[PDB]
């Protein structure tokens, strides 16, 4: 599916909508 808030993330395991990968998924400001 996609990686949720604070889940690990990488090139293939992308963060869910509204988040950005910084090793773990973080909320985007925009
Ligand atoms: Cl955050
Ligand atoms: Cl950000």
């Amino acid at each position: 599916y996609c990686q949720k808030w604070m889940w690990t993330c990488d090139s293939e395991r992308k963060c869910c909508e509204g988040m950005v990968c910084r090793l773990w998924c973080k909320k985007k400001l925009w």
